[PDB]
């Protein structure tokens, strides 16, 4: 991953004095970082956001060479509280370097979901580490939260941070400064225009290994079917064919897919703006001396950008709102949009409840504020990149070597906005028909969710709802280990659904596995076949005695998947009580015991929200 030259020098030659780095894997930290970088303007200073992977942080010690220099970090934490992929490099350096950062002014804003254990472990580490190296914190450590409203935590922090910096450096506060320039292309050859590929032009038709995030492999959907018997929701099973892709994976890994936005939605946005979505165009950084020449693959059409490259369904951030206000001919509306940036008062309230709460996407806002009619080109520059969506492979590669399986629930809910929101990836995937050739752009991502190495070790799997997913690959694999002739320890599944005739995923397959003996136990909690709720943990508590046996002496591995919100957190506490009672020990020591399994690789997680 060839590094760019000294970022300090890039600042010198560009007149910059502040730089923001992002530890972003889904784009959050990256937009904050850009927003932050943009702000520099308001105070006679100039900034720049940058991926830390592309640079060499050892150069922080050269940062003092620039007057009123400052460096911000917007790191995001990942599973078990580790650096984001792009920050891994920087993380190790901080863990080895002893370079003197005397003179370095810095501030850290951490993006971490509070209901996470290592709530912002990364951001804390960087805040604390740059200090030990001799740098001086210029503003308190920010600890944004994804479970509440990171967007507000970011604004609270943002409004306080800048004054501090201006106060400190002693500068006063200073106009829509567009970042790109529109260039319409008219006769341009069709063979050189992007039509949805993520990387090199034509890479989707001319598929060529290796296949990663930047050059995904379009696998053909060979099976797409309804898994739940009932009709309240739509739970599906898909099978992607990775034949001839040289792609490798193991049960417990994730598969990432790049989706396409709803054609109807994209059509309405262009319609309500009175724009021709078929105009081929390009957007080039107005800042000739910038690394990001284009906000997304160009030349391309507006239709193609809204469909494959942009996020047109999540609630717009306050910064986007504020920038749009100037385009609302009706005063009271312009004022509303402006006041969405507000840190307090009814401004911050209107935003939290009318935008975030109601789940109003870009189109909804355009419709609910009829005087708002921004020019398409500027709007595209403000919207964020469409992110890939991850899924837990529901197959064992030892069994389905040329197939990757997906277990997903289609997202479709009622927003308070009054309309029906559709999940981007799940709607798209649900629509893919084996077409007797439906292609899904994708790539695999290694994880640390792994069955034991000694096939004889006991395996306790807890995965209600769509959390079964990884476990199907696990079971197929332990079912196969027996067939081979190997000795397989106990395999216990703890699963849950609402009703056995509603959404009992893989009811047949799991019955077979149980009959054969691949499943030592198949405990299923139907939370809705009776007045009171019965969940997987209730079953874990029931079987406390036996489970402690498999744990304290059997050396069993525990795996929890599915809801990260509360199903786990209850399942985690249920393990605490098991341990506390069958040890025995006091609660506090049960918690240590369990926590020690998590670090010894005997307690794993694959949970999402
Ligand atoms: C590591 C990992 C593993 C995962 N594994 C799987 C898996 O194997 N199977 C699976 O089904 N999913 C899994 N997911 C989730 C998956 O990545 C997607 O988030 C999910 O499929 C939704 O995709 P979408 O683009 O259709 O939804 P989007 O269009 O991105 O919408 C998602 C958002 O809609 C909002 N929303 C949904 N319901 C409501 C509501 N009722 N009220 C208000 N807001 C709501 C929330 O903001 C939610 O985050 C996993 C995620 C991660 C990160
Ligand atoms: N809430 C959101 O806005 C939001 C947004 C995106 C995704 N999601 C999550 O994505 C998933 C979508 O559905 P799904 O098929 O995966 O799951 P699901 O069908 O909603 O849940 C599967 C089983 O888990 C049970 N359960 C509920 N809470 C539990 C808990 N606290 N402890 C143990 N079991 C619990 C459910 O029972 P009951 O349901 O009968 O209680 C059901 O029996 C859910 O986790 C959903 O919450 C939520
Ligand atoms: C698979 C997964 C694991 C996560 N693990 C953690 C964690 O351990 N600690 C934490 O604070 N946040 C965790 N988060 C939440 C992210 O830290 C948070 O959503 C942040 O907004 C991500 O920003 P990004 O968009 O730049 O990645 C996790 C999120 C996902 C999807």
């Amino acid at each position: 991953p060839v590094k760019e030259s000294s970022f300090v020098e890039k600042m010198k030659k560009t007149g910059r004095n502040i730089i923001v780095f992002y530890g972003s894997q889904t784009g959050t930290a990256e937009e904050f970082a850009n927003r932050l970088s943009k702000d520099a303007h308001r105070y006679g200073m100039r900034g720049m956001s940058a991926d830390p992977e592309e640079y060499d942080l050892a150069d922080l010690s050269s940062l003092p060479e620039i007057d009123k220099s400052l460096v911000v970090f917007a790191m995001a934490t990942y599973g078990e509280g580790d650096p984001t992929d792009n920050a891994q490099d920087f993380y190790d350096w901080l863990q080895e370097t002893d370079v003197d950062l005397t003179g370095v002014k810095f501030a850290v804003f951490g993006l971490g979901n509070k209901c996470y254990e290592h709530f912002n472990a990364m951001g804390k580490y960087v805040d604390q580490r740059l200090e030990q190296l001799g740098a001086q914190r210029i503003f308190e450590l920010g600890l944004g939260d994804d479970d509440g409203n990171l967007e507000e935590d970011f604004i609270t922090w943002r409004e306080q941070f800048w004054p501090a910096v201006a106060e400190f450096f002693g500068v006063e506060a200073t106009s829509s400064i567009r970042q790109y320039e529109l260039v319409v292309h008219e006769d341009m050859d069709v063979a050189k225009v992007y039509t949805g590929e993520m990387g090199r032009l034509k890479s989707y038709e001319n598929q060529k290994p290796p296949f990663d995030a930047k050059n995904p492999f379009l696998a053909a959907v060979t099976a797409n079917r309804k898994l739940n018997q009932g009709t309240e929701r739509h739970l599906m099973h898909l099978e992607l064919d990775i034949s001839d892709s040289k792609i490798r994976y193991e049960s417990g890994d994730h598969v990432a897919v790049y989706p396409a936005n709803d054609s109807a939605l994209v059509n309405q946005i262009g319609e309500i703006l009175g724009a021709d979505l078929d105009v081929i165009m390009s957007l080039n950084n107005l800042d000739e001396e910038s690394n990001k020449k284009h906000p997304f693959p160009t030349p391309t059409t507006y239709r193609t950008a809204l469909t494959y490259y942009l996020d047109i369904t999540n609630p717009p951030r306050t910064n986007v709102l504020y920038e749009l206000a100037q385009y609302a001919s009706e005063p009271s509306e312009q004022e509303h949009l402006h006041k969405m940036a507000s840190s307090s008062g009814e401004g911050k309230e209107l935003y939290l409840s009318w935008v975030v709460e109601a789940r109003r996407h870009i189109l909804a806002i355009l419709q609910d504020y009829p005087s708002l009619r921004p020019p398409i080109d500027h709007l595209l520059e403000l919207l964020p990149r469409l992110q890939a969506r991850y899924y837990s492979i529901a197959s064992s590669s030892k069994v389905h070597p040329n197939s990757v399986h997906i277990t997903a629930v289609a997202v479709e809910y009622e927003a308070k906005s009054g309309r029906v929101n559709k999940g981007v990836a799940t709607s798209w995937l649900r629509a893919k028909e084996p077409a007797g050739r439906a292609l899904v752009p994708m790539f695999v991502r290694k994880s640390q969710f792994r069955l034991p190495f000694k096939s004889t070790t006991p395996v306790i799997m807890v995965g209600p709802g769509t959390g079964i997913a990884p476990f199907m690959g696990f079971i197929q694999e332990r079912a196969w280990l027996r067939e081979q002739g190997k000795e397989v320890g106990e395999t216990l599944l703890y699963y849950g659904a609402r009703r056995s005739d509603e959404d009992y995923l893989y009811r047949e397959e799991l019955a077979r596995f149980h009959k054969d003996g691949a499943l030592t136990q198949l405990n299923v909690a139907f939370s809705r076949e009776q007045a009171h709720k019965v969940y997987v943990q209730h079953l874990l508590k029931r079987d406390r005695e036996h489970l402690w046996k498999l744990i304290h002496e059997g050396g069993a591995h525990i795996y929890v998947a599915g809801d990260a919100r509360n199903m786990c957190k209850d399942v985690q506490n249920t393990f605490y009580d098991i341990v506390a009672e069958f040890g025995p020990m006091e609660h506090t020591q049960a918690v240590d015991y369990v926590k020690k399994l998590m670090t010894k690789g005997r307690y794993s997680l694959d949970v999402w929200s």
